[PDB]
């Protein structure tokens, strides 16, 4: 199982799956994840995602648990570094 972060609403569009880490922009890139891009994401169960809307994890952070359709508002397309939990 794995995270997998989306390109548009719903699950849509391109998709790329990432095991537990701290992955800083740079990184992202060479998963071939662009920065403001994510829209929706899956997270298996107990797992904890931590968006970030800066590099290097800081700037607002919004914390997902379980699918996400939709990230939000503010979240949309932001995704600029983020940390993967399997707890
Ligand atoms: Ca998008
Ligand atoms: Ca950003």
């Amino acid at each position: 199982k794995a995270v997998t972060f989306y390109e548009d609403i719903n699950y849509g569009g391109a998709s790329v799956s990432l095991q537990p880490g701290n992955y800083t922009l740079s990184q992202l890139n060479t998963a071939k994840i662009p920065n403001d891009w994510m829209t929706s994401l899956k997270v298996p169960s107990g797992w904890t995602v931590d968006v970030y809307e800066n590099d290097n994890f800081t700037g607002t952070k919004w914390t997902y648990t379980s699918d996400t359709p939709w990230v939000g508002n503010d979240a949309n397309d932001k995704m600029t570094s983020v940390k993967i939990y399997s707890t």
